[PDB]
């Protein structure tokens, strides 16, 4: 029942500062423009200890399955090859991605009826708000 309140199908409804976050990550112009249009469906499910987060989008579909605290390989939507570790900290899913000596942290939280995604690269934060689909 660890991630019960995250499970479901969610649709992106708002984004703030995503272009700057993507710049800080190293995403190039064309990918930033096309990625920034997308309104993905995020599908979260749990089976035993395995959490799956899928993103269905007009830009790029992605899928990760993981066990909390156990590092895994991830190919991000912008085609970075990262090493990811996801933990639960006070009810927040905390996702750290490492690649090329860089790091970004993505936090996912339930707030009211929304799922709020905060993406941080150095001093730059983007906030992406999802509602139930
Ligand atoms: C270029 C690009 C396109 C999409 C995404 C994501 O959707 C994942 C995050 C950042 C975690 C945001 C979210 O899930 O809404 C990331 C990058 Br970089």
């Amino acid at each position: 029942h660890m991630c019960d309140a995250f499970v479901g199908t969610w649709k992106l409804v708002s984004s703030e500062n995503f272009d700057d976050y993507m710049k800080e990550v190293g995403v190039g112009f064309a990918t930033r423009k096309v990625a920034g249009m997308a309104k993905p469906n995020m599908i979260i499910s749990v089976n035993g200890d395995v959490i799956t987060i899928k993103s269905e989008s007009t830009f790029k579909n992605t899928e990760i399955s993981f066990i909390l605290g156990q590092e895994f390989d991830e190919v991000t939507a912008d085609d970075r090859k990262v090493k990811s570790t996801i933990t639960l900290d006070g009810g927040v899913l905390v996702h750290v991605q490492k690649w090329d000596g860089k790091s970004t942290t993505i936090k996912r939280k339930r707030e009211d009826d929304k799922l709020v995604v905060e993406c941080v690269m150095k001093g730059v934060t983007s906030t992406r708000v999802y509602e139930r689909a």
